[PDB]
């Protein structure tokens, strides 16, 4: 199960380096130089995410009115719901993760940082579920950094 390994890895990181502000500085795995390139590409691509739909966000964020591990818990259910509707493309799994994101700032600000792991866990869980397959013939992570590569 090497796919929820390296997803849940990339989106923890993504998660832990938005909330902190901070990189971390520990090694990664099997295929840490496709996981550090996807979160290279999640920190571009995630970020302008971010920044277009911070209303919906913020939005989304205070209609779901988040105070604690518990109230993650529970997000896990909602999130399934809405992301397995309608079409699966990489924009909307990064759309998936970067809301992460931004619930993960959300969470540091409020003094729960260690809500983090079980909503990387959560988000990562939810996406495997649902598109493992589409995931496969993606070539997984390889193909999302390939298909996100743009020139610096
Ligand atoms: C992108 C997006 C666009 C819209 C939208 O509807 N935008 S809108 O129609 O342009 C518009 C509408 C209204 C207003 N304003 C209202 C005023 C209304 N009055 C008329 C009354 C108030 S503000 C307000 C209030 C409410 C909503 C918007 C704004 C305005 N506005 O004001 O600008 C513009 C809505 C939502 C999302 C969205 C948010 C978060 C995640 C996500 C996903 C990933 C899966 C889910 O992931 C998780 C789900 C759940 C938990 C998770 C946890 C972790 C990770 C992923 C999780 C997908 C997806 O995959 O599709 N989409 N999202």
């Amino acid at each position: 199960d090497e796919l929820y390994r390296q997803s849940l890895e990339i989106i923890s990181r993504y998660l832990r380096e938005q909330a902190t502000g901070a990189k971390d500085t520990k090694p990664m795995g099997r295929s840490g130089a496709t996981s550090r390139k996807a979160l290279e590409t999640l920190r571009r691509v995630g970020d302008g995410v971010q920044r277009n739909h911070e209303t919906a966000f913020q939005g989304m964020l205070r209609k779901l009115d988040i105070k604690n591990e518990d109230d993650v818990k529970s997000l896990s259910r909602v999130m399934i719901h809405v992301f397995s509707d309608g079409v699966t493309n990489w924009g909307r799994i990064v759309t998936l993760i970067s809301f992460g994101a931004f619930v993960a700032k959300h969470l540091k600000t409020i003094n729960q940082e260690s809500c983090i792991e079980p909503l990387a866990e959560s988000i990562t869980d939810v996406l495997v579920r649902t598109k493992r397959d589409w995931l496969v013939k993606q070539r997984g992570w390889d193909g999302f950094v390939e298909f996100f590569h743009v020139e610096d």
